[PDB]
């Protein structure tokens, strides 16, 4: 099979250091190469990480210009509707790409998925560990240095060969200078990371089929796609949480929406690669913790480490509009069919937390009988509030690292200037944002937003910053704590018992 324009796919290292390309969550634009994280047939945990799109050469030069600064013009209101113009022109140029092969000798643009962010190679700037390489970050505007040239490796597939899957490559930015380095500098904060860059070197990237063009499209089920489970007949969504130390699989007793109840779908496939549909098998991967669903005791739903067995695999049957001939899904509501124990879904009245009063936590097992009200919703969740929410919990180990650390000792002169940076993105991220964006200032609040802090331990990491310049720092928590609470009582009452505490 060949590669073509909007394939995503993984990026594995050869040679020197065999590694899975990968980024530090969200707030930082590193890129690694975390060696004996995973190898090719056991991928790493967080894979979701490693995944790029396949975006041909942007038209770049009218947006380069624009941002040129220090400086006054009254005209930027024409040149931001010229880049804007040519951005969205670059955006129907890439789409009508959609489908075509990519062959030796083009020039395209790789795209992180998770982060909705460009590969980029800075010419002007070396890279921290590697002393002479140019330095690689994640721009979501993209520039020249997204641009790449795919060279082929063994001189068994020449120049204008269609790249293929599998194959092995030379990624060499266009003009920025010498190919993707897989670097073997592991980073000081990070025990599984060898650094990425730009200098001469020897490295072949190894290209991995995640999805094609062809399957990227919606709303039909997805290889990689993030859901939430919903019991019609129960109307409590599937989560997943650890009670009394306890790792359980329940209902949670559409308008709350939990974190603990975001599942990532997986199709089986012979490769360790990526809508599938009706005759195909799943697993399903949490959120939280890499746990895997899975029934193991007439059985019962238990939560699995990893996803290398049978009692992990399901699959969709479809209903009341069955039977479904082998189609892709899309976004409808079917029978989970256990076909390594051979059960399919049952709910239960049974509580978990046992001697909490209004328990909030119904079992769920298997039983043979098809059970006609007994059906859930593969519930799709939109990517961007995906990005929110690895955005929010990312930052929070962060706040939390970093809070950790003037409990102890003090701060170092470095180590101030991101929070008090990222403090402030926090907050364009509660207000809402953003595109200078005076109006997102304006702008009204997100309550689904508002709905991660609290659940994710921002809030709880602010007042834990408090323990011990920073007349600007810690009266910048300020502003975030009241953008948070306002119009909820859940966060205003929770705030005020921390405050209380």
């Amino acid at each position: 099979s060949f590669l073509h324009i909007g394939d995503i796919c993984s990026l594995y290292a050869e040679g020197s250091t065999n590694g899975f390309i990968s980024t530090l969550g969200l707030v930082d634009d590193r890129c690694v190469v975390q060696p004996e994280a995973g190898d090719l047939n056991n991928p790493p945990k967080k894979f979701r990480d490693c995944l790029f799109k396949l975006c041909p050469m942007n038209r770049y030069s009218a947006q380069k210009q624009f941002w040129k600064a220090t400086t006054d013009a009254v005209l930027l209101n024409k040149l931001h509707h010229a880049a804007d113009l040519e951005k969205k022109q670059n955006e129907t140029e890439n789409r009508k790409l959609l489908g075509t092969v990519i062959q030796y000798g083009n020039v395209i643009q790789l795209l992180h998925l998770k982060s909705n962010k460009y590969l980029t190679v800075n010419k002007r700037l070396p890279a921290l560990l590697e002393k002479n390489a140019m330095r690689v970050t994640l721009d979501e505007a993209g520039n020249e240095g997204s641009w790449f040239y795919i060279q082929p490796f063994y001189k068994l597939r020449s120049i204008g060969d269609s790249v293929v899957i599998g194959d092995k490559v030379v990624l060499n930015p266009v003009n920025a200078g010498q190919p993707l380095h897989a670097s073997s500098h592991q980073l000081v904060d990070n025990p599984g990371c060898n650094e990425v860059n730009s200098v001469n070197c020897n490295t072949s990237w190894k290209i991995v089929l995640f999805m094609k063009w062809s399957d990227n499209k919606d709303d039909i089920l997805k290889g990689g796609d993030v859901v939430r489970l919903f019991h019609a007949e129960q109307e409590k969504f599937l989560t997943c949480d650890e009670h009394r130390k306890k790792q359980h699989v329940f209902l949670r007793t559409t308008s709350a929406t939990s974190s603990k109840a975001l599942w990532e779908v997986e199709v089986v496939q012979h490769d360790p690669c990526r809508a599938g549909y009706w005759n195909s098998l799943f697993r399903f991967k949490h959120l939280a913790t890499g746990h895997y669903l899975a029934a193991e005791v007439v059985y019962s739903l238990v939560s699995v480490p990893e996803g290398n067995d049978i009692s992990s695999i399901f699959e969709l049957d479809p209903t009341t509009l069955r039977g479904g001939d082998s189609l892709v899904p899309r976004n409808s509501y079917v029978r989970l069919r256990h076909l390594c124990t051979n059960t399919w879904v049952h709910s239960t009245n049974i509580p978990i937390d046992k001697e909490e009063e209004k328990p909030v936590m119904l079992k769920i097992g298997t039983s043979p009988l098809k059970e006609d009200k007994e059906a859930f919703a593969i519930v799709p969740v939109s990517p961007a509030e995906v990005r929110d929410l690895d955005f929010a919990n990312d930052a929070s180990k962060v706040l939390g690292s970093i809070a950790g650390k003037l409990e102890k000792g003090t701060i170092t002169q470095n180590e101030r200037r991101s929070v008090t940076k990222l403090l402030e993105d926090l907050v364009y991220f509660v207000t809402g944002g953003t595109n200078d964006v005076l109006e997102v200032v304006f702008s009204k609040p997100n309550r689904e937003r508002q709905k991660l802090m609290r659940e994710q331990n921002i809030l709880k990491q602010i007042f834990k910053l408090l323990q011990a310049p920073f007349r600007h720092i810690c009266r910048l928590c300020y502003r975030v704590l009241r953008h948070s609470q306002q119009d909820y009582r859940k966060n205003q009452e929770y705030i005020a018992k921390q405050f209380g505490f």
